[PDB]
C-alpha cells in the first residue's frame, strides 16, 4: 500500500461523475475540518492479505495521527499514488475496513466515494509533519 | 520522473519553514488560478539525463495543457509521488528547467519554492481529465 497523509485545515469533496467501477456510496458530498487526509492506493502486493493491509494501514495512520494528536480522519481513495494497483473489489474492501477499524478506535472518519470523479478542496497546514508518505505492508 | 497534473480552480502556497536544502528565494508566497498544478517527483533514473527529463516533462505538460486549453502552470516539487528519488540538487535543477522551458514556450508559470515546508490550498475541478498521472523517462 502507498499512502499520503496530509494534515489539513479542511477537506471537502463532491462526486461529479461515475467511472465504470464506481461504488454505491451514502455520501456523494463531504466536508471535514482539521483532519488527517489519507490518500490511499491499495496495491497488488496488498491482495496477499487485504485484512492485514487494513490493520497495517490503521496502525500507521494512528502512529502519525497520535503524533499530531488529530482525531479527524479522511479516507480518500487515490489510485495515482501507485502504478501497481489492487483489484477494485479488494481496494473497496480495504478502504471500508480501514474506516471500520478507525471508527471502532474512536476516530472521527469520513470516506470519499470509490470510483467516482470528485472535485475536492484541501488546505495543508505546512508544518514539518504536515505531509507524510508511507509505504504499508500487511 | 513521476508527475501528478491537477486541473485546479486555484493553487496557493505559503513557505513556512526551511529544510537543510531550502532554495534561496524571494517568492515564498504565491497563487495561480485556473491552472494545471503539476506535482513533480524527480527520480533516480532522471540523474542520467536531467535536461532530457525536463524536456520530456514539458512535452507531457504541454499535451495536457493544450487538451484542456490551460495556460497557467504551477511547478510544485512533490517528492511524495516517488519512492526512488534523485538527489536534491538534481531535483531543483530539473524543476527550474521545466519552469524556464514552459516560460519560453508561452506558459504563465509559478514555481513553488524547493526545500521549504509549505502550507498550500488547492481546489481540483473533478472532471474526468482533472487528475492525471504521468511517468516521464527521457
Ligand atoms: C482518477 C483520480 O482523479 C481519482 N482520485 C481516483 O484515484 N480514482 C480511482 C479510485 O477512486 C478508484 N480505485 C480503483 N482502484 C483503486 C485502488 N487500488 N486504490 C485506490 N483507489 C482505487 O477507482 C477510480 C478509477 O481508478
Ligand atoms: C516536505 C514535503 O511535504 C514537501 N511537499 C516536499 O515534497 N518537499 C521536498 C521537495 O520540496 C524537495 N525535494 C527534494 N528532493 C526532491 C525530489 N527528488 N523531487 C522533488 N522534490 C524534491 O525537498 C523537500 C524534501 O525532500
Amino acid at each position: 500500500m502507498k499512502m499520503l497523509l496530509i494534515h489539513s485545515d479542511y477537506l471537502e469533496f463532491e462526486a461529479k461523475e461515475k467511472t465504470k467501477i464506481a461504488e454505491e456510496t451514502e455520501n456523494l458530498k463531504g466536508k471535514l475540518d482539521e483532519c488527517l487526509a489519507c490518500f490511499i492506493a491499495v496495491e497488488r502486493e496488498d491482495e496477499n492479505n487485504p485484512e492485514g493491509t487494513a490493520i497495517g494501514a490503521v496502525e500507521e495512520i494512528e502512529k502519525v495521527a497520535n503524533q499530531l494528536k488529530v482525531n479527524n480522519i479522511v479516507v480518500y481513495p487515490y489510485a495515482h499514488l501507485s502504478s501497481d494497483l489492487s483489484s477494485p473489489e479488494t481496494a473497496v474492501k480495504v478502504l471500508k475496513d480501514i474506516e471500520s477499524i478507525l471508527k471502532e478506535r474512536g476516530y472521527n472518519v469520513l470516506r470519499a466515494p470509490f470510483g467516482w470523479y470528485k472535485a475536492f478542496k484541501i488546505s495543508c497546514k505546512g508544518h514539518p509533519l504536515s505531509e507524510l508518505s508511507r509505504k504499508i505492508v500487511a
